[PDB]
């Protein structure tokens, strides 16, 4: 039992796709330099720590996806599989049945130069609620003012206000591996 109110997912027509997506070049570690979405909330009192997401291409060309976060003095690892979708740069979630209440999952790479930065859009339906987020990925933990403002502009263009747009604080634990 619950009640909740969410900013609606934008139509997919407002979400560009990186042209000529190169899956081999997108591999490796990305830091989450910026975070936005309808279930993302700024918390000034206990700000979000930076985490990292590693993309490894398997032999079948799906990604093994591992996220690592520092929490409760430990490194927590989350693993999922991204299965190539309708066009290059889009993915759906492998083994969706193993996740209760999850009926829909989409990933679209919005833009990337592969060696410094990226913006990725995620949309899912979980317990019948439609969630979305955008990640600003960094090859390093810091990015230019220009790339952060572009990320803000894009997030706002999808209906998100500033208090749904977070810039996680760089840390050293867990994510420098
Ligand atoms: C626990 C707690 C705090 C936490 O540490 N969350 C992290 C875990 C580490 C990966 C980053 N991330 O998105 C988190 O949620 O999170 C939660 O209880 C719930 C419910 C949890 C349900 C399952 N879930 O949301 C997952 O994300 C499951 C596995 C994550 C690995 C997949 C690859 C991640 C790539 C995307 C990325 O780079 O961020 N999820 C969330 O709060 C966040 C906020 O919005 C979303 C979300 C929204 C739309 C689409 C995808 C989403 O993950 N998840
Ligand atoms: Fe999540």
């Amino acid at each position: 039992d619950s009640t909740s109110d969410l900013i609606p997912a934008p139509p997919l027509s407002k979400v560009p796709l990186q042209q000529n997506f190169q899956d081999n070049q997108f591999q490796g570690k990305w830091y989450v330099v910026g975070l936005a979405g309808n279930a993302i909330l700024r918390e000034d009192k206990d700000p979000q720590k930076m985490y990292a997401t590693i993309y490894e291409l398997k032999e079948d060309k799906s990604y093994n996806v591992t996220s690592v976060l520092f929490r409760k003095k430990k490194c927590d690892y989350w693993i999922r599989t991204f299965v190539p979708g309708s066009q290059p740069g889009e993915f759906t979630l492998g083994n969706i049945k193993s996740y209760p209440g999850l009926t829909s999952y989409l990933v679209r790479v919005v833009s990337t130069n592969y060696n410094q930065h990226a913006m990725v859009f995620f949309k899912k339906v979980s317990q019948n609620r439609e969630y979305f987020k955008i990640t600003l990925y960094g090859r390093t933990k810091e990015l230019t003012s220009e790339l952060k403002e572009n990320f803000i502009r894009f997030s706002k263009s999808l209906g998100l206000p500033e208090n749904h747009i977070v810039f996680p604080v760089p840390i050293d634990q867990c994510i420098d591996g």
